[PDB]
Parts: C-alpha cells; sequence; structure tokens
C-alpha cells in the first residue's frame, strides 16, 4: 500500500468520524490534526512523514517503537496526542471503524491485544 487513493481516502472518509474529545464536551476530527499526529508519529520512528501504511504490522509497530519513545521522553500533551491517533488511525483507518471518540478506539486497539503495554 503506498498511498493508496482508496485506503487512503476510504480509511480517512472514516477516520474523521472520531471525535476529537477533550474531557467533558466533544469534537470533530479533521485532517489537520489527524495528519500532524500521523506525521509526527511516522518521524518519531525513523520513518517518512507522509508514512501511510496499510497494515496492522506496520501501523502496530509504529505504535509500539513510538510508545516507548514516549515513556523514555516522558509526559506529554503533544507525544500523548501523537500515539492515541496512531491507534485511532489503524482502527478507524484498516479497520475502517467508526468509533465515537479517539480515546475509545485507542482502548479497544490494545484491549484486543494490538497495542503492547510494556
Amino acid at each position: 500500500g503506498n498511498l493508496k487513493s482508496r485506503d487512503w481516502k476510504m480509511a480517512i472518509k472514516r477516520c474523521s468520524n472520531v471525535a476529537v474529545g477533550v474531557g467533558g464536551k466533544s469534537k470533530k476530527f479533521g485532517e489537520g490534526n489527524f495528519r500532524w499526529a500521523i506525521r509526527m508519529a511516522n518521524v518519531s520512528t525513523g520513518r517518512e512523514p507522509g508514512d501511510i501504511p496499510e497494515t496492522l504490522d506496520q501501523l502496530r509497530l509504529v505504535i509500539c517503537d513510538l510508545q516507548e519513545r514516549r515513556e523514555k521522553f516522558g509526559s506529554s500533551k503533544e507525544i500523548d496526542m501523537a500515539i492515541v491517533t496512531l491507534k485511532v488511525f489503524a482502527v478507524a483507518g484498516l479497520l475502517n471503524m467508526t468509533v465515537s471518540t479517539a480515546a475509545a478506539a485507542e482502548n479497544m486497539y490494545s484491549q484486543m491485544g494490538l497495542d503492547t503495554r510494556p
């Protein structure tokens, strides 16, 4: 999958369905934020910025390595967001899931055993 217009427009068409959320109110996830995350995440894993993989192996691989760097780097709403987004991207993307909030998706992603909990 090399930036397939299908898997792309599709995964993104369903990914946006996710909610940004904050803690009490609601919100809709846009391509702008979804990009800053998926992009920042890919780069964090020594990979290209516009890395749009279409395999649980690639998505999970990034979420794993990224998580490791996040801890070693410490706490930060920035790194935290990029991570949560990565999980929702693989689910709402590869699985074309339409989770309500990014948090709900991430929780399920790991709840199933797709995101290692080191």
